[PDB]
Parts: C-alpha cells; sequence; structure tokens
C-alpha cells in the first residue's frame, strides 16, 4: 500500500525463495508457470509477450507501480479475484519493500 525503498540484496534472496519458481526477470527470459516479469513496472497487467493470462488478470488492467504491486503481493487472490496460482502472498511489509526495491531494478 505504501512502498519505501529497502534492501535489494535481501529482495534478490526473497525473489529466489518466493518468486523464481514461477517467474523470471530478464529481458527475453522464459515464462515458467507465471509470466516473465521484464518491463512489468509502468505497464498494464496481462501484457507479458507470449504468456496467456486468466480473464481476471487481463480485466484488472492495473498500471503496475510500486504501491499497487505491494498491495497485490500481500494477497494476489484478494487484489485480483479469479487469478489462478499456488501463491498466497508476501505478508511482511519489510519483505515487500525489499522485494520491490530489487524487482524495480531487475526488470528494467
Ligand atoms: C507460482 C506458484 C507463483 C509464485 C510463487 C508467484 N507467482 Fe506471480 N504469478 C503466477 C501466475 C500463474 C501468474 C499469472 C496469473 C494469471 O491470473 O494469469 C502470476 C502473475 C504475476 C504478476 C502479474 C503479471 C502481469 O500482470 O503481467 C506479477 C506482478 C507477479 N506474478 C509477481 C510475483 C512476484 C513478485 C512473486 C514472488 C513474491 C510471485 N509473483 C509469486 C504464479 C506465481
Amino acid at each position: 500500500a505504501e512502498f519505501k525503498a529497502g534492501s535489494a540484496k535481501k529482495g534478490a534472496t526473497l525473489f529466489k525463495t518466493r518468486c523464481l519458481q514461477c517467474h523470471t526477470v530478464e529481458k527475453g527470459g522464459p515464462h515458467k508457470v507465471g509470466p516473465n516479469l521484464h518491463g512489468i513496472f509502468g505497464r498494464h497487467s496481462g501484457q507479458a509477450e507470449g504468456y496467456s493470462y486468466t480473464d481476471a488478470n487481463i480485466k484488472k488492467n492495473v498500471l503496475w507501480d510500486e504501491n499497487n504491486m505491494s498491495e497485490y503481493l500481500t494477497n494476489p487472490k484478494k487484489y485480483i479475484p479469479g487469478t489462478k496460482m499456488a501463491f498466497g502472498g508476501l505478508k511482511k511489509e519489510k519483505d515487500r519493500n525489499d522485494l520491490i526495491t530489487y524487482l524495480k531494478k531487475a526488470t528494467e
């Protein structure tokens, strides 16, 4: 809900242990069960090239920023009802700040 820059070093560890199973960050990177996240910030939802999203993620049409990403990551299924995933969220605010600090840089 209210992003504050944290530790990108801790964020990189959080990405490996909590996201990397389903996502990649690199430009041209592959889709896993979830879409490749290159260019995610400043783009509307459902637009990773070559990835087929649910109607819910497409219809949400959220312009990803650091704040709505933090709210989304707390509980994705609450933010986008209908989204399909075996992911429940990053409940700790410090974790979300660190993760997003790293992600903003890694997906640029
Ligand atoms: C697999 C069990 C997943 C984990 C762990 C995480 N995510 Fe995920 N994510 C997954 C799926 C299947 C999808 C698409 C869902 C759909 O409704 O089609 C997503 C989507 C995202 C998005 C939105 C992408 C977009 O709108 O273009 C983001 C921003 C995202 N996921 C980020 C993310 C992060 C940072 C994670 C670790 C905290 C993470 N997800 C976990 C599957 C899975």
